[PDB]
């Protein structure tokens, strides 16, 4: 009872979450849990499920590859399940999280915030991310969303395009801090790898007090939650998004279907109690 | 050529980076790379490596295992290839950071750092965690022989004993708060597991002052090196942990060799490079 999940990297805070999520459902399944990492490469993807299969897993979680669909071709050739997880695919089933609806109050939360140190502009509210994914399409329609409904109006230059790469993101944040002489008021980051770009940035300006941000986070991360600028983060329910993965795998209906999973809010300073139950007791 | 990586948790910063660094070292060498968890249970930690062995699993990454012996023992029958990281075995190859060492230096950052707020007694020193651990009783041990020579005196009443668990340790730090009224001025934490117990005590406690401190944590995270508090963290050698770790696999030598790699001390809001390299660049398919 061999079940494998494929990871875009294991070193991710979300991906992590759900490598830890995943082992504890699989166990209570009586399955044996295995993480691969498929390193955003299609060949490397491919590659990685196909040495799973000559290993004779039982079952595949497919979860934030780039190329859905040469996967799923490689899984279908073997006759092997699989769902997609997180990234959708139009072969095979698929469990999102709800990135527009998180995004959207997202936005609204970390632009109540801001607000409370001054009124806003539209140019003061940025968002830092991409348009490769699915998932980060969906959080910038959000994003304009509570936007346009909290300003009235729309259609602004407010997109970073950064590469899910902190180093692009760096450079974002390096390049705004050019021009602009601080950071922006409200600004959303795309995901918690983004993040990790603002802190390459921050740690290059030492002796800058940074005082005046408000940043809305996809991911959640208890140390970023707890960063000396109000975070907001948004946390996929990834315990639902693994048991509807699971039992759609048990099921056989050929047509596939996506399941949308609500994300839920996490304010700033709050530290969530963690997958692993009495695993770290002595 | 599929090789394995047995952590105790995916969710583990410093595991987590392993397990990336792992990922990469084995493409390198052409190897196929898969991580399991042992949960830190010596039976789930052995049942997990005898399917792993009922598969066909070419060579096995030991990582902070709570049996190191008995999952020896299961590797051993099956005549598979195995070498301990982070925590020692008595029977295999171990490569391991230096506790010691890396506790010593980071005790004196710290205490060089609160001493600068204010003269210190060795009662405001004061160390979170410690384990049956080998990795745990070398960090505690680190950590006193820098209280000694910084204040000259030992024997002080120090360690907060809590298990890896967050819980425990928010515990402690709840118990700590209580009786002091304040956090200590300069305090270890023994994890990067046992941290979030801080951060827990903080979210329980808002609105309340917890005074200056100064904190030092074994293990590197980028997010709590930025933390509003000044944290100094320990990064160990990963890499090269596991560049040992590796060819210590290739040698056929029966003798158990125990290879220790030290640590770097991280300041304050440093964010580092990672092992993460290109691969988030867009794929635009
Ligand atoms: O940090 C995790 C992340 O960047 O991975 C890629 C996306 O699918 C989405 O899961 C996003 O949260
Ligand atoms: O979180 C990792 C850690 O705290 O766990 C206990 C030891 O294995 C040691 O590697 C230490 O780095």
């Amino acid at each position: 009872g061999l079940v494998g999940l494929l990871v875009p990297v294991y070193d991710n805070r979300f991906f992590s979450s759900m490598a830890q999520t995943f082992e504890g459902q699989a166990r209570k399944r009586g399955l044996s849990p295995m993480v691969v990492s498929g390193r955003r490469d299609p060949e490397e993807e491919r590659r990685t499920v196909e040495t799973l299969i000559a290993y004779s897993i039982d079952a595949l979680f497919i979860a934030g590859v780039t190329d859905p669909d040469g996967v799923h071709q490689v899984c279908a050739r073997a006759a092997l399940p699989h769902v997609n997880i997180d990234l959708p695919g139009k072969f095979a089933s698929s469990v999102i999280s709800n990135n527009r609806h998180g995004a959207e109050i997202l936005t609204a939360a970390i632009l109540a915030h801001a607000a409370k140190g001054g009124s806003l502009g539209p140019d003061d509210v940025i968002l830092f991310g991409g348009h490769d994914d699915h998932a980060s399409r969906e959080r910038i329609d959000g994003f304009h969303a509570a936007k346009a409904d909290y300003f009235g109006v729309e259609g602004g230059d407010d997109i970073e395009i950064t590469g899910y790469s902190p180093h692009m993101t760096e450079m974002a944040f390096e390049r705004f801090f050019g021009r602009r002489g601080r950071l922006p008021r409200c600004f959303f980051v795309n995901s918690s790898i983004n993040f990790e770009g603002l802190l390459r940035f921050m740690g290059r300006h030492d002796g800058e007090a940074f005082g005046d941000i408000v940043v809305g986070c996809f991911d959640y991360d208890p140390f970023a939650s707890f960063l000396p600028f109000p975070v907001y983060m948004i946390k996929p329910d990834i315990a639902q998004m693994l048991e509807k993965g699971f039992e759609l795998l048990e099921e056989n209906r050929t047509e596939p279907e996506v399941t949308i999973i609500e994300p839920q809010l996490i304010p700033p300073r709050t530290a969530l109690e963690g997958p692993l139950d009495d695993i770290w007791d002595p």
